[PDB]
């Protein structure tokens, strides 16, 4: 699909059987979903952006589906207060920008 | 250009009469810039992103080249990780994502 900007680029995604919307987010290099209880084994981590720092528990080779296409990578979990798609899975599922 | 996503989409902008590196981020609805010298008008707000708000400078109706093409619009100015181009911009350049 063509995804104009003039709204937020929000689609549904699913992770750990949950669905969910999330921002497909061209200046995010890592996959941040909102803290929820998944399962797995996970290291902590901080990443930073406008306004400073917050900590995650890194996961790899996580399973998600975005907008219908199948995914599988790192997801960063913890209180952020959008669920972003980062770069890390916006290339397995074909995104480009386009101007 | 169509970019994909492997790499962060960095572009040289020229604003304010000098040139810049920055982002095209489809996860910002704004432009929000280092702080930098800019003439004219401005108002203080705050923005908030991951990691909290910050304060910035408001210019509005600044030109600005974002990889040879021009916008003319609303940008942020403080103290911001990333130089970022968020959607009040990418709309101007006829930026959509496609996958
Ligand atoms: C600042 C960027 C270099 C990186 N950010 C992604 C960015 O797209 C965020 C993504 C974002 C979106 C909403 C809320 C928080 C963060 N947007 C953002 O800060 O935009 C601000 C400017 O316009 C406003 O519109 C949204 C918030 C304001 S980030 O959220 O901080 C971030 C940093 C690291 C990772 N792995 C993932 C995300």
């Amino acid at each position: 699909p063509q995804i104009t900007l003039w709204k937020r680029p929000l689609v549904t995604i699913r992770i750990c059987g949950q669905l969910k919307e999330a921002l497909l987010d061209t200046g995010a290099d890592d996959t941040v979903i909102e803290e929820m209880n998944c399962p797995g084994k996970w290291k902590p981590k901080m990443i930073g952006g406008i306004g400073g720092f917050i900590k995650v528990r890194q996961y790899d080779q996580i399973i998600i589906e975005i907008a219908g296409h199948k995914a599988i990578g790192t997801v960063l979990v913890g209180p952020t207060p959008v669920n972003i798609i980062g770069r890390n899975l916006l290339t397995q599922i074909g995104a480009t920008l386009n101007f």
